[PDB]
């Protein structure tokens, strides 16, 4: 009958897709994982997209006042934003414009004016970028790979795999090709040999990845031994340990480590154009 | 010499990845796409991750003083927060905590004081969720399939995507299974057969593509029209119009549709418990 009382709920709310919102939820969630470790504090998130009218922000906010649950929002519009403090007042229920903070000080700092309109607008909408289209032709290279055909895209990758079959590499690939880089990967495993071209192209962009064994088949510590010694022949290879780590965590690692090499810096970071 | 004066920069700075930040600063740039787009107002992002001591963070504060630098910044340490705005202050600098915000509405909604940690520490690192696990057998699933085996993936997915080859599908599947959907594609090309079992699965789970042919090799218009053939005799199937419409977006609507029927509801939305 209902598809959902209590259980603290957290509404997230949006004149666009939500995943801004949900991103920094989420990462905010992080604050209270000790609790949420045993259930003893527990939560429900809800998305809410394209919330870009009135009549919907009233419904939505309403039906959250029902649930008993803290409105996080992210709304272009000035007065929509007003509307939904004013209307989450009027039923007595607790809000945030998670983003508003970070709009203003970009808003100062360049000197211009929010354009106060969604994404989900009829006006400026539908013109991409050559940014995102770098990012499909990188998801395309990543995906579109075989055992069989490696020397050739080890030289057109950006950046370059080496590891255990253990080691999470076609996550981290992914993850990778998504930000625009063109990822290869290449297992090491003992019975194979690696492939000539891993070693003739550039070094720089080769790293390695690897398991600690703590955090009888363990022929697998010798895998890892194995690996070892590739990595120990190499020492200008990176050799990361991720078992723990996650995806996106281990990906800023190697993006901080190739940006650092790619633009040769006093200071190492990270730096787009726009 | 130098590997970077004027052209308003931003920097971005966590204790963790600055994932998080990094996206909350692209979806306000939004807001000043309209000036962006002749590059009148012009920008630079800077990421400096696992800035997570107050030696590093000084430097980098300096650094950006030196560069003339907005910096929005995400650090769980309450001091390390305060020492942020403090010194930015000490050398004239602007500066937005993006995310205090947000955690401060859910430490007192859910009535619990944030840990107070970044995930950088050594303490409470590592202990990975049953959702981040989902995901990866999500990816695989995914990236791991072929033309001649989808009448058993087609049953095994969440999600299936049926739609012309222009359509962008590769990217919105991957990123779906980011979020851990299972999808599966179907392209609907002329002269080939759609297989039995993609009509003999639960049809609220598939989703039609299609491109505006606006926004002779027109055999391309020949294609789409035979698509809405198809879409037409499966009305129950939504049929999404992808042109200029981000993956991101694209995913959101999808995933509305997906939940909306999943679980049957009066208000339409999607929620994680935690
Ligand atoms: N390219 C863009 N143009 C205009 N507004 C945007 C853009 N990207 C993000 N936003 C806005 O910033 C917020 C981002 O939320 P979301 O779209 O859910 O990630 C929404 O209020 C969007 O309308
Ligand atoms: N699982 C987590 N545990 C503790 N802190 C987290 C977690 N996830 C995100 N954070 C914190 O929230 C901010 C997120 O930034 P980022 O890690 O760059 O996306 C950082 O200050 C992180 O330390
Ligand atoms: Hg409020
Ligand atoms: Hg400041
Ligand atoms: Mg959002
Ligand atoms: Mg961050």
């Amino acid at each position: 009958d209902v598809c959902e009382a209590a259980g603290k709920a957290i509404y997230i709310v949006s004149d666009g897709t939500g995943w801004t919102a949900e991103h920094s939820v989420n990462a905010a969630l992080g604050q209270f994982e000790n609790c949420l470790a045993d259930r003893g504090c527990a939560v429900n998130t809800h998305l809410f997209s394209l919330i870009d009218d009135m009549d919907r922000l009233i419904e939505v906010i309403k039906q959250a006042a029902k649930e008993g649950a803290l409105v996080l929002y992210t709304l272009a519009d000035p007065s929509m934003a007003e509307a939904t403090k004013k209307a989450c007042d009027f039923w007595g229920v607790p809000c945030t414009d998670v983003l508003r903070p970070t709009v203003e000080a970009i808003a100062s700092h360049i000197g211009v004016a929010p354009s106060g309109i969604p994404r989900s607008s009829p006006s400026r909408n539908g013109r991409l970028s050559e940014d995102y289209f770098q990012r499909i032709d990188a998801i395309d290279f990543t995906i579109k790979q075989d055992d069989g055909a490696l020397p050739q895209n080890l030289y057109r990758a950006d950046i370059v795999l080496a590891g255990v079959s253990r080691t999470g590499k076609t996550p981290l690939s992914i993850y990778l090709a998504q930000k625009g880089y063109k990822v290869a990967n290449v297992p090491i495993v003992m019975g194979v040999d690696l492939p000539k071209s891993l070693f003739e192209i550039n070094q720089d962009k080769v790293f390695g990845l690897t398991i600690n064994p703590a955090i009888e088949m363990d022929h697998v510590r010798q895998e890892l031994v194995h690996a070892n010694q590739i990595f120990a022949q190499n020492p200008s290879w990176p050799v990361i340990a991720v078992t723990g780590k996650a995806i996106e965590e281990t990906a800023a690692v190697i993006l901080g480590i190739l940006h650092d090499r790619k633009q040769k810096c006093s200071m190492p970071r990270i730096s787009k154009r726009y």
